[PDB]
């Protein structure tokens, strides 16, 4: 027996109107809200912040408003070149990189059981990064990630380093890693259910 | 419980692979006296890991580790001569620079030695660390960073990259490489007894 366990029912209870205070003000990736709802319907878990895949175009450390980083655009969707395109325009210093971002998943879980379950079955759906995160006396929080991230560096201090052509290949590449997260994260939904007892 | 009452022999069977790679040359003599260190602490125990790398290889789409293939591999930083060199032998498919952080992969006691050592190696530089897995035989902590760089040179036989762009490439590789070398002796002049 261990102190999240004891905390669980106070922590599920937190984090539950956590969340409907996040869905009454539209602040939840909307591809992933009965994925989580459905997950809170099973006694022993609960959901902390968690979001959808995303594209972006951000730089590096970036030389304004003293913020490290500062994002050109972000997409949580398959792109279009010209976006893209549109928003790199923007770069004006440090490092400019084109990102794309699995879906992430953060779930309490009751016991520890309940999260070495909850990782099988989300490694099994595809998503080998899933695993847990932290334990404390408080939760035990178990993440849930994908593989297909892209780190791409395009230009640094203004200067962008490719051309359309070679960033329309690229556009497509980060296009086919979303359409598997939304494939893995429908495999996940699905057997997501049988998880309940 | 199941791997404590494991742990034991699971830390003599880890220290024998340890062993054997260690006498064939498999482990990167860049983290050994981190491997070491940590083996030394009675509740843990090494398991396959690397020092992070910097990869030149072409692959039929980007991803695709199963027909992947290394015309470039260090694990050191590496030097612009060396990544032209690894390109000069591109053929076919799909042509990528890579950067990957190091990986370790710890078997712990308890669940609380386990915490301990997933926090340590947070504050430590490695912000992906956490416990990959919990079964009857052992408890595994993963200890990894974020950085990472993916940038694709050219496709059968065409390279994209300009010369300026490739400089930078590679500048960056090494800084983040840097960065992996920095964290893991940071990590390891923390491993202190209690």
């Amino acid at each position: 027996y261990m102190r999240f366990t004891e905390n669980f029912e106070r922590a599920k209870k937190e984090a539950l109107m956590s969340l409907e205070i996040a869905l009454r003000k539209g602040e939840v990736d909307e591809d992933i809200i009965p994925l989580l709802k459905k997950i809170n319907s099973i006694e022993n878990y609960f959901t902390t912040s968690s979001c959808s895949g995303r594209i972006s175009v951000m730089e590096m450390p970036h030389f304004g408003d003293k913020v490290n980083a500062k994002w050109l655009g972000k997409w949580h969707r398959e792109v279009s070149l010209y976006e893209v395109l549109e928003a790199i325009k923007k770069h004006r210093s440090g490092q400019l990189w084109f990102l794309v971002r699995s879906p992430i998943l953060h779930v309490g879980a009751k016991t520890l059981e309940d999260a070495v379950k909850l990782v099988n079955l989300a490694v099994s759906c595809g998503f080998k990064y899933s695993n847990i995160k932290s334990i404390s006396n408080k939760k035990l929080i178990v993440e849930i990630r994908s593989t297909e991230r892209m780190d791409v560096l395009l230009g640094e201090n203004g200067e962008i380093f490719v051309g359309e052509e070679y960033l329309n290949k690229i556009v497509e590449i980060a296009n086919d890693q979303m359409r598997r997260f939304k494939e893995k994260l429908k495999r996940l939904e699905s057997k997501i259910n049988a998880l309940n007892r």
